[PDB]
């Protein structure tokens, strides 16, 4: 009996000699009612850690499965859920371990490797189903993806990232790995060092089993501590949302968006004669053309192979609900903000064969929301009177009545709401317009437009005075997402509240959306700035038309009182329509 042969039999190497083997009665109670006591084999280190953390773990094999084990999970509430596995595309990689921590019980550890027979993961696949417990995850898109593509359902997540990445306000980049959130709220040392071991072998080394169970035991404690902290700071809203938007963005990035390659073999070689063709005449007109296609060309038309799956024709981006300071969505590999927002470029976006896309959007849900947070009576009744702002401004400034309002006179207006909304003086007006609308506005023109402006809007002026006035740093949005400023500035400070308001409008409607689109099989797409796509089988054209404004209209009333929003639909089968 060599020490390193010792447990092959369980799949494991004793490297270090550090593990011992035992087999103890546990206090259960019974599938009936009588609080029965069952015997359990279980593995323990030798030299005793310097944490309580339990280190401890049962371990499930095709070979030695006790189903007593699942009696461990009868009546509990909440659970710490973990996975290890070979690398980090879904697509291409596979589970190792499944690790379930239970209060007072050593990790149970699913050996995935060694398992064959369904029976066993019945136990699990139970757990992670109960929408009444709470699986504590750290990373919850990254396992949830992994699951959900193994067709292990899941509900019910709360993560520890998500919880550290919201009571820390948007003041640091990094510091959210396990063992830093747990050095900070348990005090305690985590050994990191076998992330880097190899997960793909039929053997798992001795210390990696240690690693992680521990990084599942950790998820209990942490759970607790972070769900206090939570709570004190009033984020339990937010925390909440986010949480449930997990597996919406799990589902937009494991269905993915499909690509027609011949608009795109098609459009590249016309850019391509294009630039060959000015490159000729050619060698202000020049440059801006030669520029612009020899962006549109390489610095799109040629990157965009490189996401497509080739056996899909589908692009997996990856989305980001916590990499920004508004709290907006943000994408990469590839950024879907970054591509050309032109319909003949678009138009290669399509659905899949009997399905179709619904796209649907906001109206000037910023100035809306503006107007709910100033309080703004004149914004506020024109809105529930259905004029619009631009039109409302028009009316102020040139004195005229609507029917004499004329569309250079609404142009203006654009100018002069999106310049002074946000905190501009009549200089960076007059910049502003003559920049981004071609209006060769004066200066006692723009200081005209300013008094006006804020002559009227009252409830704005208020806003920007108290704001320029206290020159705070802690900012807080309608879910009460809050953020802390390094330092202050005025622009910043009115942009936030409103930006961040839209992401939580834009987060809670996926969640609204990802339950109201399972009785028609829906898949959610895309979220893009203030516009989602679904993807559903033509036959649902009509009620899932119905669900997605549903969905917006009810996210935005939970925030918004005293305004409503317009959501704009169109049933697509391009992205450009
Ligand atoms: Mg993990």
């Amino acid at each position: 009996d060599e020490i390193t042969k010792k447990y092959i039999k369980d799949n494991i190497i004793n490297v270090d000699d550090n593990i011992i083997k035992k087999k103890d009665i546990f206090k259960l109670k019974n599938e009936n009612n009588e609080i029965t006591e069952c015997a359990f084999e279980y593995f323990e280190s030798k030299k005793k850690f310097d944490d309580d953390i339990e280190s401890r773990f049962f371990i499930i094999n095709d070979n030695n499965y006790n189903e007593n084990i699942n009696l461990i999970y009868k009546d509990i509430k909440y659970c710490g859920l973990n996975i290890q596995t070979t690398g980090l595309e879904v697509f291409d990689e596979n589970i190792r371990l499944i690790q379930i921590a239970v209060e007072n019980y050593p990790v149970i550890i699913y050996d995935m490797f060694n398992i064959n027979k369904k029976d066993i993961l019945d136990g699990l696949r139970k757990v992670l189903e109960n929408k009444n417990i709470i699986k504590i995850i750290q990373n919850g898109k990254f396992d949830a993806k992994f699951l959900l593509h193994n067709n292990f359902k899941i509900e019910n997540i709360f993560d520890t990232y998500i919880a550290s990445k919201l009571l820390d306000k948007n003041k640091n980049m990094y510091g959210f790995k396990l063992n830093n959130i747990v050095e900070k709220y348990l005090n305690v040392i985590l050994d990191k060092q076998q992330q880097n071991s190899v997960w793909n072998n039929s053997l798992l080394n001795n210390n990696q089993l240690f690693y992680a169970a521990r990084d599942s035991s950790c998820l209990l404690k942490l759970y607790k501590k972070l769900k206090e902290e939570i709570k004190k700071e009033n984020l339990h809203i937010v925390n909440d949302i986010e949480n449930k938007c997990i597996l919406p963005i799990c589902d937009m990035e494991l269905n993915g968006i499909k690509v027609d390659l011949e608009n795109l073999q098609k459009s590249t070689n016309e850019i391509l004669n294009e630039l060959n063709i000015e490159k000729d005449n050619l060698k202000i007109i020049s440059l801006r053309n030669y520029r612009r296609l020899y962006k549109l060309y390489s610095a799109f038309y040629l990157k965009l192979p490189l996401h497509i799956n080739t056996k899909t024709n589908k692009i997996h981006t990856t989305f980001n609900q916590l990499k920004t300071f508004s709290g907006r969505f943000s994408s990469e590999k590839p950024n879907l903000q970054q591509i050309p927002r032109q319909k003949n470029i678009r138009e290669i976006f399509i659905p899949n064969d009997n399905n179709i896309f619904i796209i649907a959007d906001f109206k000037q849900i910023e100035l809306k929301i503006a107007a709910e947070i100033t309080n703004d009576e004149i914004m506020l009744k024109a809105y529930n009177n259905n004029i619009d702002l631009h039109t409302l401004t028009a009316s102020i400034i040139t004195k005229k009545n609507i029917p004499d309002i004329n569309k250079e006179d609404r142009h203006i207006a654009k100018a002069i709401n999106f310049g002074l909304i946000y905190g501009m003086n009549y200089v960076n007006l007059k910049n502003y317009a003559n920049t981004y609308y071609g209006l060769n506005m004066s200066l006692d023109q723009c200081l005209y437009f300013y008094n006006s402006f804020f002559e009227h809007y009252k409830g704005i002026y208020k806003w920007h005075n108290q704001v320029k006035q206290k020159r705070a740093l802690q900012y807080s949005t309608l879910s009460n997402r809050k953020v802390i400023f390094p330092y202050f500035s005025f622009t910043k400070a009115l942009n936030y509240p409103v930006q961040g308001t839209c992401a939580d409008i834009l987060k809670l409607a996926l969640v609204d959306l990802y339950d109201n689109l399972k009785d028609i099989n829906g898949k959610i797409i895309l979220c893009v700035h203030d516009e989602i796509i679904i993807e559903v089988n033509k036959k649902f054209q009509e009620e899932a038309l119905k669900i997605l404004v549903q969905s917006m209209e009810n996210s935005a009333s939970y925030f918004l009182k005293k305004v409503k929003c317009e959501v704009s639909v169109k049933i697509a089968e391009n992205w450009g329509s």
